[PDB]
């Protein structure tokens, strides 16, 4: 409560380095606790993001991305069921050059957190976190559900891919902690996209004939998307993420030739 | 062969990045292919050395560590065997302001992969790498081999932190790809030195009275490395890394009590 807002506030200072792990840790911690009112630890994170400077509304929203990544699942259901989230769309910090130039990547960084939430909210699940191989989700779910979420995962995707950076903008301890966690939701979400597609082909000639043609432009979306993320992976060569960490797109694009099973 | 030397030229060349992913790939495939002659692949990372470029030095030294991380296990076995390792220790390129800032870096870093060779051929194994827990290897070691094993850690240890970076220097690729590798190396040494002190204090009352004060003398001295590990991730937080990655040291400095067991 106080404890909880002064942790929020001590997370968000005018200080220019992301939020310290040691008032992270302690929400996340907060997060777990049945006694924890999770609303009200929200509602300091939007407030924060009401103030004047760039640097206190980053970081309240770099808090945020970290609490929906290692936080209990009752924070991003919370923030799923909400019907307005951030709305920074016309954020200006003008006191300063660093300001001006920060203000774009904070639209861009909270119209991603938006979006997250958004599709936790149609298909009850976080793409990020769920099962991956043979035995999971993306991959063991009915035609059905499938042509459905594909395209809210392609959503995400081109939400996250708009934040848009160069590594030589890449510049301040904030902006880095930001791209970090993008980094780790981008490759996770990559494996679901992909699982999913795996499940397509597998089951795109056992299908009907108006399913086969969305699925078809599903995998015409994903090519493309394939190489916006292999954009973003070069950025993060660039900047000198560890190579064992990157993932191997060497997968998948080859069979554009069912676009005339549409026999 | 000439596919492995045209290789690593290409990791190693005069751009200012850190090696590609896709030749460090190949690399590491190298090294599990029993036909593949480790010598001239060694060698041929040893002669980019002789350049007189920075970037070209550094990248070698790099693509040397990536390999000791993620190669098979006779990549590091090999260099273990050598007797001469990397001669930098003067190593200054005058060229431009860059230049003379990297050349202290490489110094250092050149320092650190000796060492992390020579560790290996004294107890033949891979800290980094090997079982952890309460079934793992630092943990149930007799009390000979442990009295004798730790000090070698801290050595290795002492290398790696005299790398002496701020975040202020993290400037360009190149530098930031080694600090990413460093990273992973200090974290996992961290838990087998951590390790080995937990079966030290777990034996201490039960051994001789010699041992005992070599005993005491490590966890002497793993008290002030514990504060240089300390300022270490604290770059790590600054620069940006996810919380998430970076360990919880809030364990076992509680106990300096035994200094009085020598009763
Ligand atoms: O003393 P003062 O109040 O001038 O500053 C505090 C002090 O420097 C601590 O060392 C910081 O904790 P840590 O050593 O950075 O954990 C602490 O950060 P936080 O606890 O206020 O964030 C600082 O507030
Ligand atoms: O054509 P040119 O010879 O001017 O340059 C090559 C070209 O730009 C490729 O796209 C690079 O591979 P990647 O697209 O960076 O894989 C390649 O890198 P590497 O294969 O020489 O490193 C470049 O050499």
């Amino acid at each position: 409560g106080s404890a909880v807002s002064k942790t929020v506030c001590k997370a968000t200072t005018h200080e220019i380095m992301g939020p310290k792990k040691k008032h992270l840790d302690y929400l996340i911690q907060c997060t777990n606790e049945m006694n924890v009112n999770i609303p009200q630890l929200a509602d300091s994170l939007f407030e924060r993001t009401t103030n004047s400077s760039w640097v206190v509304v980053f970081k309240s929203l770099i808090t945020t991305h970290h609490l929906m990544v290692y936080g209990n699942e009752r924070f991003i259901q919370y923030l799923a069921s909400r019907n307005t989230l951030f709305n920074l769309s016309n954020f200006l910090d003008k006191s300063g050059l660093q300001g001006y130039d920060m203000s774009t990547f904070i639209r861009r960084y909270s119209r991603y957190l938006n979006e997250k939430a958004v599709s936790y909210r149609q298909v009850a699940f976080d793409f990020t976190k769920v099962k991956r191989g043979a035995d999971g989700v993306m991959r063991t779910m009915n035609t059905e559900k499938l042509l459905k979420t594909v395209p809210i995962i392609q959503n995400q995707m081109d939400a996250l891919l708009d934040f848009n950076v160069n590594s030589n903008e890449l510049t301040n301890g904030v902006i880095n902690a930001a791209f970090m966690l993008l980094f780790k939701d981008a490759i996770r979400l990559f494996a679901a996209y992909n699982e999913g597609i795996i499940n397509l082909l597998e089951k795109y000639f056992d299908m009907k004939k108006n399913q086969c043609k969305e699925g078809l432009d599903i995998y015409k979306k994903f090519l493309t998307r394939m190489t916006r993320i292999s954009e973003f992976l070069k950025v993060a060569e660039q900047v000198g993420i560890d190579r064992g960490d990157i993932p191997d797109l060497s997968q998948a694009p080859s069979s554009l030739l069912d676009a005339l099973e549409q026999h």
